[PDB]
C-alpha cells in the first residue's frame, strides 16, 4: 500500500544537532497505513539552511523500510528539514535542525 506519512518517522533525535562542515546522515523509518515496515517515488526531503537556500539532499534506500538522508552543511545556524510522504509532512516535520562548528 506504499508509505503512510503520518506512521513514518526520523529514527532518533540525534538530527536535531549537527556539525558544519561534516556530511551529514538522518534515518527515517517509513511504515504503511498498517505500521508496518515497508518491504521510492513516494518520498521527498529537502533541507533549507539559514540564508534561505536549498541544500541537495541524498537519499538513498535501505533494506526494509529505512531511508538515509544526507546532505552538508556548508554555514553554522538553524537549518529547517522537512520531509513529505505522498505530499504530506512525516511525524515530526517540518523540524529545525542546529549546525555548530563545534
Amino acid at each position: 500500500s506504499g508509505p503512510c506519512a503520518k506512521n513514518s518517522s526520523i529514527v532518533g533525535d540525534s538530527f536535531k544537532k549537527a556539525i558544519r562542515e561534516r556530511q551529514t546522515v538522518i534515518y527515517v523509518q517509513l511504515r504503511d497505513a498498517c505500521g508496518d515496515l515497508l518491504s521510492t517515488s513516494d518520498v521527498q526531503a529537502f533541507v533549507i539552511s539559514p540564508d534561505g537556500s536549498t541544500v541537495e539532499v541524498t537519499m538513498t534506500p535501505r533494506e526494509n523500510g529505512i531511508v538515509a538522508l544526507s546532505y552538508y552543511p556548508s554555514i553554522e545556524g538553524s537549518y529547517t528539514l522537512n520531509i513529505l510522504v505522498k505530499g504530506t509532512p512525516i511525524s515530526g516535520c517540518p523540524t529545525t535542525m542546529d549546525i555548530r562548528r563545534g
